[PDB]
């Protein structure tokens, strides 16, 4: 996979951005991860954490995966990293996030994210508390 250039537009929640990309505004939704929505326990905090990780980060890049670029509601589909540091990974590590939502194809990372979700679980972090 390859990393691509963007810049922030705007944080919206723990699993979805809106990035500058090819010069486009575009909504990206995080492969592989859910996060609680913002009404729920821990949505908050997961907006947050994303919202400080995008917003503080000198560098946004995105990565597609192998399949499908686009969603049905045609947000980019994406991993997305801040100063080189994956959002998805973060906020699966911090508990912050589940792995969820794994199609064949646009599954590249899967087990790095799992190995996150094993040691926020070992840890009891947030929605493993
Ligand atoms: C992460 C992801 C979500 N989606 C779709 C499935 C879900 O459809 P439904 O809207 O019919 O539930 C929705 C979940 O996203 P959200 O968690 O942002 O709601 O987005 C994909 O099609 N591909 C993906 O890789
Ligand atoms: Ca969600």
């Amino acid at each position: 996979l390859h990393k691509e250039p963007a810049t922030l537009i705007k944080a919206i929640d723990g699993d979805t951005v809106k990035l500058m990309y090819k010069g486009q505004p575009m909504t990206f939704r995080l492969l592989l991860v859910d996060t609680p929505e913002f009404n729920e326990k821990y949505g908050p905090e997961a907006s947050a954490f994303t919202k400080k990780m995008v917003e503080n980060a000198k560098k946004i890049e995105v990565e597609f995966d192998k399949g499908q670029r686009t969603d049905k509601y045609g947000r980019g589909l994406d991993y997305i990293y801040a100063d080189g540091k994956m959002v998805n990974e973060a906020l699966v590590r911090q508990g912050l996030a589940k792995v969820a939502y794994v199609y064949k194809g646009n599954n590249t990372h899967e087990q790095l994210l799992r190995k996150a979700e094993a040691q926020a679980k070992k840890e009891k972090l947030n929605i493993w508390s």
